[PDB]
C-alpha cells in the first residue's frame, strides 16, 4: 500500500514512514472486516488525485498479495 499511496498523489515528499500500512488500508476497507480487492483500488485511484489504469493497478496487487489469493488480507497488513 505504500508504493500505491506515492503513485496516486504523485508528489514525492507528503507524510509518514512505517504507521501508513496500518492507517491506508484501515481508511480502505469502510466495511470494518479488513480485505482490499481490486474493485475497491478503482474506487482510491479515482478519488485520490492522478487516477491510473486497470493493468497498472494490477501490478500493485501482485506486490501486495504474495501470501494469499487475488486480494490483501489482515495477515499481509500486519507482515510490516
Amino acid at each position: 500500500f505504500g508504493d500505491f499511496l506515492t503513485v496516486m498523489t504523485q508528489k514525492m515528499s507528503e507524510k509518514d514512514t512505517k504507521e501508513e500500512i496500518l492507517k491506508a488500508f484501515k481508511l480502505f476497507d469502510d466495511d470494518e472486516t479488513g480485505k482490499i480487492s481490486f474493485k475497491n483500488l478503482k474506487r482510491v485511484a479515482k478519488e485520490l488525485g492522478e487516477n491510473l489504469t486497470d493493468e497498472e493497478l494490477q501490478e500493485m496487487i501482485d506486490e501486495a498479495d504474495r501470501d494469499g489469493d487475488g486480494e490483501v488480507s489482515e495477515q499481509e497488513f500486519l507482515r510490516i
